[PDB]
């Protein structure tokens, strides 16, 4: 799919049995999402930083789908103004930006 | 120019003449840039918001060159981690998120 930039690139995700809204955001690294019960083992982890930092949980190897395609990546579990879908993701989906 | 997300996109821009280095960012709406002596009218405008505000200023139809594409637009000028270029302006140079 070819998603221009004229609104927030917002996308559906498949997340464990689950769908939910998240935003594609090259300028985040990571995958964050609001606090979802992944299964299995998994390692804390602090994002953020500028005035402290915010500790979530790190899910390894965790399936996910975004639109119709399936991937395997981190996905971090925690607070946050909404679901970011970070660049560690968008290279498991083969997503570029073009111009 | 196809870039992949590996590594943080950032790029090159051409901007008041100066050559400045930013980051490629569609979880922003907006364009900022560390402070720079852009010339003529511009506009208070507020951004953020969580936790507060940061006031700066809004300059329109700023002349700006992003990896080889002169293209014009809105640029707000004031404090911030680093140079980010928002939509506003990736729509302007055309690019979009492939997959
Ligand atoms: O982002 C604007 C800021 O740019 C910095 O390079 C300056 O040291 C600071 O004085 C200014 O407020």
């Amino acid at each position: 799919p070819q998603i221009t930039l004229w609104q927030r690139p917002i996308v559906t995700i498949k997340i464990g049995g689950q769908l939910k809204e998240a935003l594609l955001n090259t300028g985040a690294d990571d995958t964050v999402l609001e606090e979802v019960n992944l299964p299995g083992r998994w390692k804390p982890k602090l994002i953020g930083g500028i005035g402290g930092f915010v500790k979530v949980r790190q899910y390894d190897q965790v399936p996910i789908e975004i639109c119709g395609h399936k991937v395997i990546g981190t996905v971090l579990v925690g607070p946050t103004p909404a679901n970011v879908i970070g660049r560690n993701l968008m290279t498991q989906i083969g997503c570029t930006l073009n111009f």
